[PDB]
DNA sequence: GTATTGACTTAAAGTCTAACCTATAGGATACTTACCAGGGACACGGCG
C-alpha cells in the first residue's frame, strides 16, 4: 500500500512525498513511522502505516475521479441556504472533510459567484485555499505540473 | 480729468443628479463564575 518515492495525497496538504520509514520504538513498540514531505509547508509529517488510512491519507488518484471531478464541475442547478453563514459552514465543512469531491463543488460554485458579481476577502481566501490544494492535487493526478495544472483548471472551468 | 452707455466676459452661487459614506439590523451545532523606604498622624476593632 506504501512505497518508497510514492506521491501520496495527504489532508489537508494535499501532495506528500514519502521518504521512508522509522521504527521509532514507543512504549515498547516498534510502531511503524512512515515520514512523509510536502512541498507546501516544507514540513515533515510521521504517521502509522496501520491507522494511516484513519487519519486520511489517500493514494494519487487515477483517471476516474479526474473524469468525476470534470463531470462535476458541468454539475448544474447548485442551491444554497438564504443566510450567507450557513453556506459558509456547509462549504468550510465540505473543505475540511478532504473529499476532492467536495472541495472541487465548493471552488467551482464560489468561483462562479465571485465571477458572477464578486464578494468579499473571507470568501476569496477559502477560494484562493481550495482552488490551491486542487490544482496540486490535479498536478500530480497527471503529473501534468503546477503552471500547466493551473492552465487546465483555468480551460475547464470555461464549459 | 470727470461725467456716462453699451456690450463682453467671469466667478459665485443655486440647484439637480449621482455615489459614497452612516446608522442600523442580523446572523440558530454547541459553548454558562477573569485575572523591598521610613516616619509620623489618625482611625477602627479586641481585649481587659
Amino acid at each position: 500500500i506504501f512505497k518508497v518515492g510514492d506521491t501520496v495525497v495527504y489532508p489537508h496538504h494535499g501532495a506528500a512525498l514519502v521518504e521512508a520509514i522509522e521504527t521509532r520504538t514507543i512504549k515498547g513498540e516498534q510502531k511503524e513511522y512512515l515520514v512523509l514531505k510536502v512541498a507546501q509547508g516544507d514540513l515533515t509529517v510521521r504517521v502509522p502505516a496501520e491507522n494511516a488510512e484513519y487519519v486520511g491519507v489517500r493514494d494519487v488518484v487515477g483517471q476516474e475521479g479526474l473524469d468525476k471531478v470534470f463531470q462535476v464541475l458541468r454539475a448544474p442547478h447548485t442551491e444554497e441556504p438564504t443566510n450567507w453563514s450557513r453556506r459558509y459552514k456547509a462549504n468550510l465543512e465540505k473543505l475540511a472533510s478532504g473529499d476532492v469531491n467536495k472541495v472541487a463543488e465548493v471552488v467551482r460554485d464560489l468561483w462562479r459567484r465571485d465571477q458572477e458579481r464578486g464578494l468579499s476577502a473571507g470568501e476569496k481566501r477559502m477560494l484562493a485555499k481550495a482552488r490551491q490544494i486542487l490544482v496540486g492535487e490535479l498536478a500530480l493526478a497527471e503529473s501534468t505540473d503546477d503552471a500547466k495544472a493551473e492552465t487546465i483548471l483555468d480551460e475547464v472551468l470555461a464549459a
